[PDB]
Formats: C-alpha cells, sequence, structure tokens
C-alpha cells in the first residue's frame, strides 16, 4: 500500500466517525510519529483558523487537496450554506480526500474538483454555478501559484476583497509569486510566520488581499 493508504486508514482505526476535529489530530499524530506528509499541519492550521474565522467566507476554493486534511480543516469552520471547492489533479489523492470527508462527516459542505487547476479554472463559473471567489487557498505545485492567480483574475473568479491564503512561501519558496503580489498594487500582503509542518524548520503563510484592477 501507499503512505495516503497508511494515513487513511489510521484516521479510521484511531479517529471518531463524524469528528472533524478527532480525524485532524489522529493525521497530526500519524506524521508527527510515522511519516512526514504535505499537510499544512497544526502550527500553520491554527493560523488558518483563525483567518477563516474572521472573514467567514461563503466560497472557497482550496487548490491542492491531497489527502484532505486543510479541507477538513477549513470546512469544519465554515458556516452553513457555505460551500468549499478543493481541486486536485491526482485521481489517487481525491480518492483518498473524499474518504476523508466523508469519515469527518464533512461530504456535504465540499466538492472535489479532480484535474488540473490550469484545465478546471475557466470552468468554475458555469460548471459549479460560481460568481466570485470569497477565499483561496493555494498549496499545490509551487510554480503554479502565479500562473494559476493571474488565471482567477482572467477569469473574472476575483473580486475586491477576495482572500488568497498562500502556503510556503519561504519553504519550499514561491519566489515568482510573492514577488508578485507584494509588488502589485492590485493586493494587500500580510505575512504570517509559522513553522513548515512537522518541523522545526521556519515557514509562512502570506495573506494577500485582492484590491481590484
Ligand atoms: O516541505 C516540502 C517539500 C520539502 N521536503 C524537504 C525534505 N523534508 C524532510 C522530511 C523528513 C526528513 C528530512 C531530513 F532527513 F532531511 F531531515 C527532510 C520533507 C519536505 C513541502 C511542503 C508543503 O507544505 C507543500 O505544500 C509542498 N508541495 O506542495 O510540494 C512541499
Ligand atoms: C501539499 S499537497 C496539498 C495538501 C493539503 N493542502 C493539506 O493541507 O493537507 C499539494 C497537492 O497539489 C496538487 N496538485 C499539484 N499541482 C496541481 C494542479 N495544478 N492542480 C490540481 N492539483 C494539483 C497535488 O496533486 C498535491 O496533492
Ligand atoms: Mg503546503
Amino acid at each position: 500500500d501507499t503512505k495516503e493508504q497508511r494515513i487513511l486508514r489510521y484516521v479510521q482505526q484511531n479517529a471518531k466517525p463524524g469528528d472533524p476535529q478527532s480525524v485532524l489530530e489522529a493525521i497530526d499524530t500519524y506524521c508527527t510519529q510515522k511519516e512526514w506528509a504535505m499537510n499544512v499541519g497544526d502550527a500553520k492550521g491554527q493560523i488558518m483558523d483563525a483567518v477563516i474565522r474572521e472573514y467567514s467566507p461563503s466560497l472557497v476554493l482550496e487548490l491542492g487537496a491531497y489527502c484532505g486534511y486543510s479541507a477538513v480543516r477549513m470546512a469544519r469552520l465554515l458556516q452553513p450554506g457555505a460551500r468549499l471547492l478543493t481541486m486536485e489533479m491526482n485521481p489517487d489523492y481525491a480518492a483518498i480526500t473524499q474518504q476523508m470527508l466523508n469519515f469527518a462527516g464533512l461530504q456535504d459542505k465540499v466538492t472535489i474538483l479532480n484535474g488540473a487547476s490550469q484545465d478546471l479554472i475557466p470552468q468554475l463559473k458555469k460548471k459549479y454555478d460560481v460568481d466570485t471567489l470569497d477565499m483561496v487557498f493555494l498549496d499545490h505545485w509551487k510554480d503554479r501559484y502565479l500562473p494559476d492567480t493571474l488565471l482567477l483574475e482572467k477569469c473574472g473568479l476575483l473580486r475586491k476583497g477576495t482572500v488568497l491564503l498562500a502556503d510556503n512561501v519561504i519553504v519550499p519558496g514561491t519566489p515568482d509569486f510573492l514577488a508578485y503580489v507584494r509588488g502589485s498594487s492590485s493586493f494587500e500582503c500580510t505575512h504570517y510566520s509559522s513553522y513548515l509542518e512537522y518541523m522545526k524548520v521556519v515557514d509562512g503563510l502570506e495573506k494577500a488581499i485582492y484590491q481590484g484592477p
């Protein structure tokens, strides 16, 4: 079997069904004591929680689901009627994420889009009845952060006030994206210093609020 399968099994045998909180703790425990995995983690996760609470978004778009850690993290805090759409190109990971959401009992709030962000973003308004996004969580391959941000803007998916939250702006780093948003008058950026998931290495999240053209 695979690492992702082992994590899922760990959650089923250790977490409490329908309890998003126990699911998160089960995953963090497994990754802290058995195998490192690219989940955003609890340190950065707590910062995410605080940002979600402040903005209370109704429509959130996540780029990069993996095993569903951050999706469960964000969805558990969404207000009734809110929706979370998450894109995952690896069909194997998308399957795990779906199972993770089901076990957490958050399957009704989340919709998994299986495909590459560059191919799916142009189809959001048409196929998923999306006007504009309240918040976007960037956490897929780092070289896609800038091009996908430009794609979201081109397709008119961003509006004044849309919050973009990006992971790993320090480690592994996202050079072009970070330079672009911090230098553009279209974005108001704030940096939250934290730590790389399951490690003492310093990393951080960048919050970039779209101001419009
Ligand atoms: O950190 C990485 C990748 C970087 N990598 C260096 C090695 N390191 C690690 C493990 C055990 C042990 C040791 C060592 F033995 F060196 F100590 C090192 C694991 C991590 C990372 C993090 C993310 O949040 C992402 O979204 C993301 N994406 O999307 O690609 C990538
Ligand atoms: C770090 S993992 C996401 C982990 C998740 N954010 C969490 O906090 O647990 C990044 C995911 O990006 C996804 N992937 C990479 N590039 C993608 C793209 N352009 N569109 C969709 N999925 C992509 C990968 O398949 C990978 O599972
Ligand atoms: Mg990450």
